[PDB]
């Protein structure tokens, strides 16, 4: 039975508004409804992992997975492996995967982190789920951000926060976050992002939305417009939406947005908003495409509509040759030459990088670079031909192509990450000079950049 070298996977958001779902909700797990929706010829063939992100979730772990289980094997007859499931108040993720990929499937961590301090800690935040499939590393964070339509800063905060301290995939990566830990990256949830309009406006928002033209509302919606500025999401990606805002709704129709302010709201409107999102991060030039991205139209439990979205999504086996693991191929090498950083950093410092990847047997640490003073105000630091030549565990190509090197640049000083980056290693040609680059981050915010020139040799 040959190794997988796709997968498909769902991701599900649904904030359940505290009450129990109705009896049948296999048009979410179809991705049925509005939007861009899956194809009925697919109806019978699994999604190969499952991950349902809740919110106000009034259910036990033991009820969801009941339904959740019941309702995957009612669609493909199939019976799903439970993988994770965590819960931080009323916020959920599992992840479901078919029993065949219960021994490709390894390395399991779940996380949590609450937002806000005092006042503010008590509902809000995220939970995670990382494994790995096989060679792959896969991320998947539920979260419930900050409410109301003028507190869109708190939401960008609870994003930082959440993806500073969620603590999931491999330790060893000390300098990373969960923004360069994984292959892929699915970040999800009721992100509590509105269309930004006066509340005025409310009943032409409902006309637009009634004729399906969502153009004017788009171009108002708070997470595109916050991601359009680099103030959240850099380096995310999120499908086009094409389907109608998933709050508020009255319960039990789909008929009506219920939008004005109410001693249950806190006296706030609540405008029709895309509450609901799913955005991903893979590493360069690994293989990601969106398939579905959508809401339901038939579950109507809650004031939010579920959303789905499915990708394909590109993995790699578990590699072993006759020498790594555990040990060199003196047949491969990564090189880097004439590279440098710039940083927006104002410090003086010296830097050295450290290049950690699944391909070296340990995270390798170079030499500190030259400082020089850039043109327009900013810290270059020169590695020239300075940088150590990396060892993979394995040359073949059909390996060693498909690798990444994450980069930090650290102060020689504090020893703590001013910069993080990806370099893919899928190069147009072995044995040759080209072109790399890497924007840099830091607590996901740009701190700089990393350019250069790599040669790769592999056993071919
Ligand atoms: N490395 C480990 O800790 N395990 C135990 C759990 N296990 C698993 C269970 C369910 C599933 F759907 C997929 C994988 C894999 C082996
Ligand atoms: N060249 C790139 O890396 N991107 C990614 C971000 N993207 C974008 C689009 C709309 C929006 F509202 C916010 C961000 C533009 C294309």
């Amino acid at each position: 039975q040959p190794e997988p070298d796709m997968i498909t996977i769902f991701i599900g958001t649904w904030n359940m508004g505290n009450a129990p779902p109705p009896k049948k909700i296999t048009s979410w797990f179809l991705s049925k409804g509005q939007g861009k929706t899956r194809d009925d010829s697919a109806d019978y063939i699994p999604h190969d992992i499952y991950v349902i992100g809740t919110q106000e979730d009034p259910l036990s772990e033991k009820e969801w997975l009941e339904i959740l289980k019941h309702s995957l094997q009612e669609i493909t007859s199939v019976t799903f492996k439970t993988v994770a499931i965590h819960t931080l108040w009323n916020i959920r993720i599992v992840v479901l995967a078919k029993p065949e990929h219960e021994n490709r499937i390894s390395h399991i961590c779940t996380d949590n982190v609450k937002t806000g301090i005092a006042n503010t800690l008590g509902n809000k935040g995220a939970v995670g789920v990382s494994f790995m499939f096989n060679g792959t590393s896969l991320g998947f964070v539920n979260s419930h951000l900050t409410s109301g339509s003028e507190k869109k800063l708190r939401r960008n905060q609870n994003y930082m926060n959440i993806l500073r301290f969620l603590a999931l995939g491999d330790k060893k990566l000390s300098p990373f976050n969960i923004t360069h830990r994984f292959t892929h990256l699915f970040w999800f949830g009721d992100l509590n992002y509105r269309v930004d309009l006066p509340t005025w406006e409310a009943e032409t928002i409902i006309q637009k939305i009634k004729q399906q033209q969502y153009a004017d509302l788009l171009s108002h919606d708070q997470l595109l417009t916050e991601r359009r500025e680099q103030k959240v999401f850099l380096h995310f990606e999120e499908e086009e939406i094409t389907f109608a805002p998933t709050y508020r709704f009255e319960r039990l129709t789909r008929d009506k947005y219920a939008y004005t302010k109410q001693k249950a709201t806190g006296m706030k409107y609540n405008l029709p908003s895309w509450c609901d999102r799913v955005l991903w991060k893979s590493y360069p030039l690994v293989h990601v495409v969106c398939q579905s991205y959508g809401s339901t139209s038939d579950i109507m439990t809650s004031d939010h509509s579920p959303v789905f979205a499915t990708f394909e999504a590109g993995v790699t086996s578990q590699f072993v040759s006759k020498n790594g693991p555990g040990t060199v191929d003196s047949q491969g090498q990564i090189e880097f030459l004439r590279c440098y950083a710039t940083l927006k950093t104002k410090s003086q410092t010296k830097f050295y990088l450290e290049f950690h990847s699944s391909c070296l047997e340990s995270f390798v640490k170079s030499q500190e670079g030259e400082n020089e003073e850039g043109s327009e105000g900013e810290l270059v630091v020169k590695f020239g031909e300075t940088l150590p030549k990396l060892k993979p565990i394995i040359s073949d190509p059909e390996y060693l192509l498909d690798q990444h090197i994450l980069i930090s640049i650290k102060s020689s000083d504090s020893d703590e990450s001013y910069g993080e980056g990806c370099i893919a290693l899928r190069l147009e040609a072995t044995e040759t000079q080209l072109p790399i680059y890497t924007p840099l981050t830091h607590h996901g915010e740009l701190t700089g950049h990393f350019q250069g020139e790599i040669k790769l040799q592999t056993s071919q």
